[PDB]
């Protein structure tokens, strides 16, 4: 679980979290709590999947629209300030982080997008979208551009595509409707189709991302970005002249943007819950702590109404206020998430020219009612030419029987549009039948440990603490007397790609249809394991799914009975692998291998600490 006693923060890395971190210090200069504050990646994909087993940080930071989906599963626990606390925060900001009628967070800043622009190059910024393609050619006639922001996060693009009519969910009779979705309405595509042919006439580059538009604005080579108020340090230390105004027009009408309450949650598994009220309300919703976030990476117009006050002068924070008036606060519900990963994927596909704006549009307008793979792009594996072929008679929800017969329908279908997934080796029949009984019937002479999402465990290999790097070898007393048969059958078949393989771990890992067992798609650790993970198919195949988020693909590789599957390079590194439930029938068991990782072999860092040890243990059979 999370420890008692310290408290550990979770807030985004564009945000000012060494701000955050000193009013840590002042906490425990004052308490002897330690606090922790971290900028992980994805923190706000990671927090529900990790808070839902009773783990992860004490304080979670993100804009409100998250919010409703974590209280839903009751990640957040609920939060009681006394009425003199509430009276210090304006209440609209009190009311983007309600949830069914609780709160469930500390509202902090208000953010909104504005045009910012150079004024050295630009005196007199555009007052509308449709101008900015004849402000291009001029610029670029000066070896400058003229805009230039991150076109990956639909949350850059949503204030042009929302101008002309685009809207999330329609507010209706004092509740937000899911059943009505705007993303592809008339509005949206015109906005969308504006921004798609920016692009086509090369006023901007659909590979656009946050950190190329900020670097290039602050250098002084494009004469607008657009960006919310986190990025103002940046620009200040580069010195270059900006300001900061209304976002332009577009078809006559304002640019929308989704106006977003940066807010602090407390997870509901914490133990700290009483420290985190004392951090949050008296530490940090105060003068002295938001002003030392706001010196590292400003806030925006700040939640705390004494501090706003002291900050009501800034031009900035008056034209962040200006366009959060034309657009509107997020909603918070649970579906905010599926709107933003649908729209996410129709402003990557239409931009990239893969898709058109209407079948973009189509599709998200679909998936906003929706698990994000059901946006990726599906590919089956075709074991025989040994490439992923796209298909659409698969999705991300496809039988067992639909993809096993896609398996072998697919070898007599065009290449166009697959793609090689390097490091997926798949060895039909690894195992006869005969080495199968030998190897299933040792098995079952061993014990078998509860382990997760209904699968039961053996383990030959050491304890990992995976969190805290650290490893106990007092259970490890070597390898299943099978393991040198399986090792050097791995080496005949194909001595390149699954030779000279020391295992760090064998793992037996028994689903049973009935228990609905399964794994849920995952990376493995990459610490103590190394390149090549390996997974025979005992009693039953199935279908390991992969995932890409990188690309949004989403491949199905169908494991028959008794082949062996190896996950490397690529697939082991850039892609997510599992096993949905419904691909189990009757019982499996995948016998599965990790080697040792680099830190841990012969020239490593933690080979005389783990490393040589480890291998020893490993060497060692158990007989059967
Ligand atoms: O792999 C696809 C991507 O999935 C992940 O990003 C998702 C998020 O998990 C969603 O929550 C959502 O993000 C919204 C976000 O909720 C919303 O607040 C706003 O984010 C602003 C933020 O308010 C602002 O303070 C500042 O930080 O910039 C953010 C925008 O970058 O808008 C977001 C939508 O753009 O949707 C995305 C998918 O688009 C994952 O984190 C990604 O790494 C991943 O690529
Ligand atoms: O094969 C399975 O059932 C699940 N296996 C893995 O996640 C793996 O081999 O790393
Ligand atoms: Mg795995």
């Amino acid at each position: 679980k999370i420890e008692e006693g310290k408290l550990v923060i979770w807030i985004n890395g564009d945000k000012g979290y060494n701000g955050l971190a000193e009013v840590g210090k002042k906490f425990e200069k004052d308490t002897g709590i330690k606090v922790t504050v971290e900028h992980p990646d994805k923190l706000e994909e990671k927090f529900p999947q990790v808070a839902a087993t009773g783990d992860g940080p004490d304080i979670i930071f993100w804009a409100h629209d998250r919010f409703g989906g974590y209280a839903q599963s009751g990640l957040l626990a609920e939060i009681t300030p006394d009425k003199a606390f509430q009276d210090k925060l304006y209440p609209f900001t009190w009311d983007a982080v309600r949830y069914n009628g609780k709160l469930i967070a500390y509202p902090i800043a208000v953010e909104a997008l504005s045009l910012i622009y150079n004024k050295d190059l630009l005196p007199n910024p555009p007052k509308t979208w449709e101008e900015i393609p004849a402000l291009d050619k001029e610029l670029k006639a000066k070896g400058k551009s003229a805009l230039m922001f991150n076109l990956q996060e639909p949350y850059f693009t949503w204030p042009l595509i929302a101008a002309d009519g685009g809207y999330a969910f329609k507010y209706e009779n004092g509740k937000y409707d899911i059943k009505d979705v705007g993303v592809d309405n008339a509005g949206a595509k015109a906005g969308l189709t504006f921004l798609v042919d920016l692009i086509k006439n090369k006023h901007m580059n659909a590979d656009t991302d946050y950190s190329i538009a900020e670097a290039a604005f602050n250098k002084g080579e494009t004469a607008m970005t657009i960006n919310g108020p986190w990025a103002w340090s940046n620009i200040d230390t580069s010195k270059v002249n900006y300001g900061v105004t209304v976002l332009p027009t577009f078809k006559g009408q304002p640019s929308k943007p989704f106006v977003g309450v940066l807010s602090a949650g407390i997870n509901a598994a914490s133990p700290n819950k009483e420290l985190a009220k004392e951090f949050l309300e008296n530490y940090l919703l105060t003068d002295e702590g938001l002003e030392a976030v706001n010196k590292d990476k400003p806030l925006g117009a700040v939640a705390l109404k004494s501090y706003e006050e002291e900050l009501a002068k800034d031009p900035r924070i008056a034209a962040t206020m200006e366009n959060a008036q034309k657009g509107e606060i997020m909603p918070n519900i649970p579906q905010m998430s599926a709107f933003w990963y649908a729209v996410r994927t129709a402003v990557i596909n239409a931009a990239s020219g893969r898709q058109t704006v209407d079948e973009a549009l189509k599709d998200a307008q679909t998936n906003a009612a929706a698990d994000k793979h059901v946006n990726y792009k599906v590919f089956i594996y075709d074991h025989i030419r040994q490439i992923a072929i796209p298909t659409t008679n698969l999705n991300s929800q496809s039988s067992l029987e639909d993809i096993i017969d896609e398996s072998t329908s697919c070898q007599s279908v065009s290449t166009d549009g697959s793609i090689e997934i390097d490091g997926l080796t798949l060895i039909h029949n690894f195992l006869s039948e005969s080495e199968e009984s030998k190897i299933l019937n040792m098995i079952d002479t061993v014990e078998w440990a509860q382990s997760q999402s209904g699968r039961r465990k053996q383990d030959y290999g050491p304890k990992v603490n995976f969190k805290h790097k650290k490893v106990k070898t007092d259970t490890f007393v070597g390898m299943p007397e099978y393991a040198d048969m399986l090792l050097n059958k791995m080496s005949e078949y194909d001595v390149k790609k699954l030779g000279n393989y020391q295992p760090f771990e064998m793992c037996n890992l028994e689903y049973e249809e009935v228990k609905k067992s399964a794994i849920e798609m995952h990376q493995d650790d990459m610490w103590i394991w190394g390149n090549r993970l390996i997974s025979i198919n005992l009693i039953n195949g199935s279908v390991m799914t992969l995932s890409n988020d990188n690309k949004s693909f989403l491949c199905y590789v169908h494991m028959p009975h008794r082949s062996l599957l190896c996950m490397a390079d690529e697939c082991r590194y850039d892609w997510k692998h599992g096993v949905l439930a419904h691909h189990i029938r009757g019982r499996r068991i995948a016998l599965t291998m990790r080697e040792a990782a680099k830190d841990f072999a012969e020239g490593g860092e933690l080979y005389e600490k783990y490393g040589a040890e480890l291998i020893r243990l490993g060497n060692i059979r158990v007989p059967l």
